[PDB]
DNA sequence: CCTTTGACCA
DNA sequence: TGGTCAAAGG
């Protein structure tokens, strides 16, 4: 789990067609603060990462 | 503390 | 067929 700043904690495991590669939901957890984060992958460049964020965080970025 | 995996209900 | 939590280990 790379630390970008923030505290993830990987939920699930899911396969999706027209892009052969399994999706992932990260899900980000604090006192007081639950942010949403999802990361795949690109059919045509499996080194490709895509991250969307969903949600605000209300604890400072940490480390 | 923190993550990998199988099943529900319509 | 989609989207999520829950039991256990170093
Ligand atoms: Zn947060």
């Amino acid at each position: 789990l790379l630390d970008d700043g923030y505290r993830w904690r990987k939920y699930g495991q899911k396969v999706v067609k027209g892009n052969p590669y399994p999706r992932s939901y990260y899900k980000c957890t604090t006192p007081g603060c639950g942010v949403r984060k999802h990361v795949e992958r690109a059919a045509t460049d499996p080194k490709a990462v895509v991250t969307t964020y969903e949600g605000k965080h209300n604890h400072d970025l940490p480390a």
